[PDB]
């Protein structure tokens, strides 16, 4: 299957898509919050627990060798899918938020001091804001925020103007989870390096929607969450260039990250072990590897083109409903279609849509600053994935129209 | 105690190694899962999967119900007074790092003293060493006798007016020693310290009542109590949590974010940054219900019988020395064999189908205290049998009667 792309064939792999809501078909437009899982991922987890479950270290015994094989294969699946040079540059942790906190606490506390500057974009999710605020109060570093225009495009000229001799770190989202804006990460990384800064890229909403090649990109850190790319909850990745991880001290301490422990002093292993303390989340890493293989079978460029067709279809029909204002109309977008409706609270629109079976989020989407920049406290945010259909979009448009009338 | 009916629930127990039935004596590293836990995870992914916040939409409400019920199952099972005292994270190691970085960062300064025991797992050593090196806090280690018993007089002699924290294991993963945690807590409190209890090896083997114990913190890992990987718990008394600043920052733990500053939620949200591992918490709740149906006092009695049966029969083999003969033990039976290195013994046992750990068990200091670099360590769980113990005893005696190294 999936030699040719067909959305009904694809949808058939996702069991929850046959679920019913209030007597109506489920329409999952909440992909920017989390995605639904293919049967192969569910079955990969079941198979691991029934046939492979153990802590790792292949010399121990048979099941330990099975679990070790699966864990190493999962790390390699991540390395291959994002184009990292080495599996030693792939760190498993719980998700994007833990990965950014790792970089902030460990790398930031080692390298930042008073007056040093961190540049983030106005488009950031809270996961890429709060850790820099914590670090900035701890170290005296100054946090600068690169601005956007009213359509939500990052302004590259103002961004370059914020860079200077005090710039040590740029942390930028590749895809805004609230507006859908795609940012020019190649340019951001090149500019950051030109001024001597390390560059972290928040890829939680780019990795499901466009091909990623971190080696070509050159970013020093790249982070994402497994549950937003059809994988299990509880698993995510920090990619770090070998030289960036070498200058990052250990963060969490305990088993696996040590080479030798005495009561007076411990020595630490190299990466990836250096940053993985305690028993890893072995089963969900293995499930994430299965999710990556599923996405590769379908094809990330085919996913990107199909999802682009969905967004291109939905946006004008939504915008033509009287009272609707689209929020986020950047030159390039992926998946997310925030809007508001005059005279109606976003949350009541979300609840009416749920009454139609349609799942969306209405709220600030853990991105209050960008919404305030747009003059708003909340938006209604359908977000599309490659198992969504044009027919589902039609149902959603009719529902919004009936609310507006 | 019907071990055969219980064994029927664990599918992996049907696996074979070298054409021989698997014998899982590696429970101190991780446990195997009942089909109810595996199925609970599958059911979640196929029918309930969503981020939380029940007002959003139907699946979000299903996910919120399941996550709240998991937190309440943990609260009930460990005897905590409030669900707000239960923090979900990856495992024991993350929980201890939370207390060390956040509580310790605020409360352990130059000259303040930390008391741990000689029995600690690396997870309850390295975080205190890292904190100590950051702040000038002083780490003291309470000794044991040659049998592996905690010496209560010497422990109390370590306490004084500068003791801020006692961090003690309840059950040693390398020796099986059960420590007198009620005495430890009462003594620490008398001298003015908070007390953290490492329960990763006590919670599967004996009843836990943290409100009656009075411990300030209690930590454990889901995968050592028949649950999924990637999930564990920090319990903290609400007054202890009230004096603990946030650790990781991001979504869920904030109440409001502006570019200037972020305000934080109260507990448990305060300590859970980002998307939680919803599915594995749900699976851990299912594991807790399984243990509760069997009965933790019945499990404790049966496992005590297993250990009592095994210890003299293993000790009677010429060449064998038992490592850890404390007055009260649970699960673990470390030993060494003259003329054989532990790892080779472990591999030979695996050739017979028997899974054990051979090594330092992430507890190098206690093994050095015993004069050793490594031990062979079977550890028993309530799906193990006397027959499996007989196979193990015969395999050890064949190794002992064979050629030395």
């Amino acid at each position: 299957r999936h030699e040719i792309f067909d959305v009904n064939a694809i949808r058939a792999d996702f069991p929850i898509l046959r679920e019913t809501v209030n007597g109506k078909p489920l329409i999952w437009f909440d992909n920017a919050a989390t995605t639904q899982k293919p049967q192969a991922v569910i079955d990969r987890l079941s198979h691991f627990y029934a046939h492979e479950n153990s802590n790792i270290h292949r010399a121990a015994h048979e099941l330990a060798a099975r679990a070790t094989d699966a864990y190493e294969d999962a790390r390699e699946a991540v390395r291959r899918f994002i184009g990292a040079a080495k599996a030693e540059e792939i760190i498993f942790l719980r998700g994007t938020t833990e990965a950014i906190n790792l970089v902030a606490h460990a790398w930031g506390g080692k390298h930042l001091g008073p007056g040093d500057e961190i540049v983030i974009t106005h488009l950031e999710h809270h996961a890429n804001i709060v850790p820099w605020q914590l670090l900035s109060r701890q170290t005296g570093a100054v946090l600068k925020v690169a601005p956007v225009d009213d359509a939500g495009n990052l302004l590259l000229g103002e961004f370059e103007d914020l860079l200077g001799p005090r710039t040590k770190l740029v942390a930028a989202t590749q895809v805004s989870n609230a507006l859908g804006t795609v940012t020019p990460v190649e340019t951001i990384v090149e500019l950051g390096h030109r001024y001597g800064a390390r560059v972290l890229i928040d890829g939680a909403q780019s990795i499901p929607h466009m091909p990623i090649d971190v080696a070509a990109l050159g970013a020093d850190f790249f982070v994402f969450s497994g549950h937003k790319i059809y994988g299990p909850t509880g698993i995510g990745v920090l990619y770090g260039r070998e030289d960036a991880l070498a200058e990052t001290p250990p963060w969490q301490g305990g088993g696996n990250m040590i080479a030798d422990v005495t009561l007076e002093r411990s020595l630490y292993q190299g990466p990836p072990n250096k940053f993985e303390a305690g028993t890893g989340n072995i089963a969900d890493a293995v499930g994430l590897g299965e999710a990556i293989r599923y996405v590769e079978r379908v094809g990330i460029e085919r996913i990107a083109a199909y999802e682009h067709a969905l967004l291109e279809y939905a946006t004008p029909r939504l915008a033509a409903i009287p009272g609707v204002r689209i929020v986020g109309t950047a030159q390039e977008k992926a998946s997310v279609l925030s809007f508001v409706l005059a005279g109606h609270e976003p949350l009541e629109v979300g609840k009416a849509l749920n009454a139609e079976g349609i799942a969306v989020r209405a709220g600030h989407h853990c991105a209050q600053p960008i919404l305030r920049r747009m003059g708003l406290e909340a938006t209604v945010r359908p977000s599309f994935a490659f198992y969504n259909t044009f027919d589902e979009i039609d149902v959603f448009i009719d529902a919004v129209r009936r609310i507006a009338e």
